């Protein structure tokens, strides 16, 4: 309302949860902050692959949101938005109720575009997903069924995927778990299928020796790897794969039987957001400026996977660059800062800063991680790390982030670089 | 004088030059700041190996100090201190003149302890040094003499050395330059001799895959490598080497003819500092507390290679951990802050922060670099990088640091991490 702006955060994920806390902290008691999300629980998504192989469980990585945000004076509505009317500034929820906003911050993350590959939906066939805890649990269930009746395994990443690390991680921990159960020899074939132009390209033209290290990794586990692939369909428990060369010319088609599979899907924007006229690009990602403000609606901001970021390269099979946590948090920070500025008469000048990608993968005893920035080469930082210390770092960070999500954020969040001072 | 403390910085190196600027900035016009150093010029020491192979020249990496510090109101005396009387607080210069201080900040760096290995002094035989520009020029001169009359090459690091990166860098660029001149095949043998327990230990138990990468590097250049070595003497143009196993038992002695050689020497504290009663450990390194304050004299502080840092491991042949630039600068910052606090009645609480090592080596087209912290494993960061981007980074940093040394520092110096914002 006038004099007392009502700010709505859509989506309680890696960007949205911090956003709700940071917004309430920035605005204070004279403004209503409302968090709206499709689930009543937060989940730490980097841990989903471990759930998918049975090394973690839901209770380890997920917790109900309501109590934690509400003790901070944030209103919480555990309902999916089905429609957004940007003219009236009304959000229609799944139950038919509608919520008005003065400012809207979209943090709705990815729509998992299984429809791109007919039959690839986890409820449609043997190719599963570890992108969410619901899917990871379903993946583990199918993994156990594999254990009862061993057959070919196929793991990898679809055309248009942008999040490749988890495919490599999952393949490695599946290989590892299989050996631990004394079952690895019962698997007739173990194949890795990716849209990357080469192993370890990772949607970012590689980082450090990611190519050499990931290639060696898969070879060590006896995993046969194919790049420049797209899957045209999953059908009759078979994966239909088309492989091209650099020039896009088909060099072979394959038909792979799949007893147990997991392919990272391509991401699009969620339908309620994509469905806002003039808001998004054709992929359904919010078109924003450097201040995280929508190009069309001055009072709509966005952060996280939901925003559109232009590609800097094009690969034989379409792939995308990932949007990762440190950069997501810089977007959230900018958006919060600039909404507050707006509320006080100014155009906020804060930006996301420099593009970067950071990822951590834990194989059990040892981890792998990378930092790349900026997006185009030659970079200012381009580093790949491996070792026990990396595993310890992931474990520590998960523990930290989950606690922060329960306790609340102020907060120039990454003061977790104080490990220097 | 009372009410107007006189602060003296001893040594105009990587720590001392920033220190003089930062001290004057912190204290202002009501206090005299005096910089005293053995040379009238600053040199960028990471570039010395390139001077040693003729890829850089003195004028590229060195410049006269006087004009630059004096325009900042800093007094400059281009004279070695020969004696320090900590009771009277008088420094006796080489010319007999004496300078009084109220606070003294020691930044005198290393004494190159050639005397540990009889015959190893650069003016005594064929084993040269690239630790200073004077030595690097002399090394290049001897390199050209090698070119006229090819013979065995021996490069590496003495027992007690703590700065290993430059030995690897120098060996690599020497190998590289030799091929460029079409002369590499004229060299009968090319040997790398180190006190490290293994190749790429680097006085810090390795970092990232430093062992694998450096081993492969030397092998590619046809350089034969020997670890766990100490040199007992250089004589008759031969290097006498003793090699032990893990337990310190001699497994062989070698006698290597040397036409052209370069061995990183062990570091001690400079004689004027070591000679202060109760100031230093037996190595001649200043015993300081966490605030960079001398344990004995409340008004003596120290930073850089000059301070004593306890070892965390012991290797078959004694080696030390390096003291590198980012940590040196944190020491300088702490010392400046705490001297100012003292001047204003308080005990400053600022510390060096977390131990870390950072190094950059440039091989011409591509660089190598590492970050390790803290000192003991498992670390929080333990990363090794290689590539063209690393070469570009070194070139950029050298250019930046030299400019800053001419323009002056305020300054939370490493805001050069703003490449993020
Ligand atoms: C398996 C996997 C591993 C990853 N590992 C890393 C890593 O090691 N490091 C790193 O920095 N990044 C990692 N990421 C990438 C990234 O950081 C995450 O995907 C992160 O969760 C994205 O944050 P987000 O806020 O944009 O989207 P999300 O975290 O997916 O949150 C989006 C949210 O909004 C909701 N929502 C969607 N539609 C609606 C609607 N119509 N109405 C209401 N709510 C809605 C969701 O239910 C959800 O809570 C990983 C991603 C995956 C899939
Ligand atoms: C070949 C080489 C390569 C290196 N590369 C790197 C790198 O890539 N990254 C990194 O972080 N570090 C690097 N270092 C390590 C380190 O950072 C440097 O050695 C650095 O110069 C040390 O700073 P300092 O102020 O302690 O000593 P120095 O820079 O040696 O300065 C000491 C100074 O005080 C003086 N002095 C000595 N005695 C007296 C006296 N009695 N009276 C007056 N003045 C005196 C000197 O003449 C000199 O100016 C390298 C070192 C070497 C030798
Ligand atoms: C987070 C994003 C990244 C993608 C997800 C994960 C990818 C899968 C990881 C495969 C790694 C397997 O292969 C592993 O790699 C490294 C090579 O650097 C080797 O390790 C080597 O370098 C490391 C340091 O980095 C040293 O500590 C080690 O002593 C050395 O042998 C391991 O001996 C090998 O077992
Ligand atoms: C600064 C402190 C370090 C010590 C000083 C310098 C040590 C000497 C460097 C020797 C390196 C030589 O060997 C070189 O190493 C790397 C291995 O990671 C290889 O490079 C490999 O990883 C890099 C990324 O890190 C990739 O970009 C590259 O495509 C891949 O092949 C090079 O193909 C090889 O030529
Ligand atoms: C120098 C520029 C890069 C700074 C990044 C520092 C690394 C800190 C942890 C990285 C991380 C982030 C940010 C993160 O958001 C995240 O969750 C999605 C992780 O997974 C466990 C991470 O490992
Ligand atoms: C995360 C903790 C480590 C931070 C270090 C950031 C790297 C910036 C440059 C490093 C560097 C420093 C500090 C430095 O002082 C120095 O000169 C001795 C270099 O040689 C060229 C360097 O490459
Ligand atoms: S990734
Ligand atoms: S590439
Ligand atoms: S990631
Ligand atoms: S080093
Ligand atoms: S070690
Ligand atoms: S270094």
């Amino acid at each position: 309302m006038r004099g007392s702006a009502h700010v709505v955060i859509l989506g309680a994920g890696t960007g949205g949860m911090p956003a709700a806390y940071e917004m309430k902290e920035a605005l204070g008691s004279g403004h209503e902050v409302t968090l709206i999300s499709a689930n009543d629980y937060f989940q730490f998504v980097p841990s989903n692959p471990w759930v998918g192989v049975g090394w973690k469980e839901r209770d380890d990585i997920a917790f109900p949101i309501r109590h934690y945000v509400e003790r901070k004076g944030i209103h919480f509505i555990a309902q999916s938005a089905e429609q957004i009317d940007a003219e009236a500034q009304n959000i229609t929820l799944a139950d038919g109720n509608t919520v008005h906003y003065d400012y809207l911050m979209i943090a709705t993350g990815p729509k998992l575009a299984f429809e791109n590959v007919p039959g690839s939906d986890p409820h449609e066939g043997p190719v599963q997903s570890i992108c969410t805890v619901d899917h990871a649990e379903r993946a583990f269930a199918e993994y156990q069924a594999l254990l009862r009746e061993p057959g070919p395994i196929v793991i990898g990443a679809m055309a248009g995927a942008s999040c490749f690390g988890p495919a490599y991680e999952y393949a490695m921990i599946v290989a590892s778990d299989l050996k631990k159960r004394g079952m690895r020899d019962k698997i007739p074939s173990f194949t890795f299928i990716t849209s990357e132009p080469y192993i370890g390209a990772l949607g970012i033209q590689g980082v450090g020796d990611s190519k050499g290290i990931l290639t060696k990794g898969l070879k060590e586990e006896g995993i046969e790897a194919y790049t420049n692939c797209k899957v045209t369909k999953v059908e009759d428990n078979k994966m239909y794969v088309t492989q091209v060369d650099e020039k896009g010319e088909t060099i072979k088609e394959m038909v792979l039987p799949v007893k147990f599979g997991m392919m990272i899907p391509a991401f699009k924007g969620v339908p309620a957001v994509a469905g806002v006229e003039g808001l998004c690009n054709p992929g359904g990602f919010v078109l924003v400026d450097e201040h995280q403000r929508s190009k069309k609606y001055a009072n709509i901001f966005a952060a996280g996977i939901a925003i559109a970021i232009p590609p800097v390269e094009t690969t034989p099979v379409p792939t995308g660059a990932p949007k990762t946590g440190y950069m997501i948090e810089s977007m959230v920070s900018a958006a919060v800062h600039n909404i507050k500025a707006d509320l006080e008469g100014r155009k906020g000048e804060q930006t996301m800063g420099t593009w970067n990608a950071v990822c951590f993968a834990d194989m059990g005893d040892r981890g792998a991680a990378f930092i790349a920035l900026p997006q185009l080469k030659p970079r200012k930082v381009d580093v790949f790390a491996y070792g026990r210390w990396v595993h310890l770092a992931k474990v520590a960070f998960e523990k930290y982030f989950i606690r922060k999500m329960k306790m609340g954020v102020s907060e120039p969040f990454y003061e977790k670089v104080l490990f220097k001072m």
